[PDB]
């Protein structure tokens, strides 16, 4: 059976999601300060991670090793404020990119869980 | 063409914007300390400025002369953190006050530039 990666149109669709997400992050003074001056490497890492998580190429683990996202987010103070902002933008990206059901629901479910689990304050 | 002021509903809309903005300022320790004990005179001055800038009455100039905003903000140490806090609350105020597009975007564009250019430390 098709992976979600396949269900939603593969790499091109993840590119679109991450583009919308990062545009919103860049424009959000609640969040911009946490990110580097050069956003591009992180934007690439996020695209590759999502592609991998949802059944696509394992390019992410080739570049970056194990995700260990909770450890990677430890340097950023993340409370409900940051969580809510992040989720707002990623769900808007999902919805704006036209991801079809049922995959869109799986992705939302994952993000709601993962955003909560990333909080550290 | 009609002014932004007219497009967004005039004085009444700016009152809503500034009320929401100042409520947020008062509740934000990043900013509150910069403002005087009595916020009301400055609140009215800010409302009149916005009204004038976006094409409404020239009441601001009658009361305060030229805006000279960078000069007037010199007494306040304003860096990236203060910029970010101000912009967060003003952008939220535009959204919560119901400012329609495309006018809202013009106002956002102006604020993003002005907030950056106000920094002095
Ligand atoms: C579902 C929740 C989240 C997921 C799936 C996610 C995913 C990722 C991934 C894959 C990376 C790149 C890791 C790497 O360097 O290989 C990353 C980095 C980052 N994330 Fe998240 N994240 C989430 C939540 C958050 C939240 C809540 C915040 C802050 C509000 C945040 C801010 C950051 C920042 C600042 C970076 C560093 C970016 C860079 O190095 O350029 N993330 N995230
Ligand atoms: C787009 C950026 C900004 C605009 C358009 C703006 C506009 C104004 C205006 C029109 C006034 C009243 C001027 C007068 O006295 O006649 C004012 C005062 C003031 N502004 Fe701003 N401002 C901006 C950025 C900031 C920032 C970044 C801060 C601090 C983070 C700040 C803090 C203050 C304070 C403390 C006052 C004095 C208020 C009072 O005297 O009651 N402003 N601003």
């Amino acid at each position: 059976e098709p992976t979600i990666y396949e269900q939603i149109g593969g790499e091109a669709t993840f590119r679109r999601i991450v583009d919308i997400f990062y545009a919103r992050v860049e424009a959000d003074p609640r969040l911009r300060h946490l990110f580097p001056a050069d956003l591009e490497p992180g934007k690439e890492h996020q695209r590759l991670f999502l592609m991998q998580y949802f059944g696509g190429p394992r390019t992410y683990s080739e570049r970056r090793g194990h995700p260990r996202l909770r450890m990677r987010h430890a340097p950023f103070p993340i409370g409900p404020r940051e969580r809510d902002a992040w989720l707002e933008h990623m769900l808007a990206a999902l919805n704006e990119a036209g991801v079809p059901e049922p995959a869109r629901s799986v992705m939302e479910n994952y993000f709601r869980h993962a955003a909560q689990a990333m909080m550290n304050r």
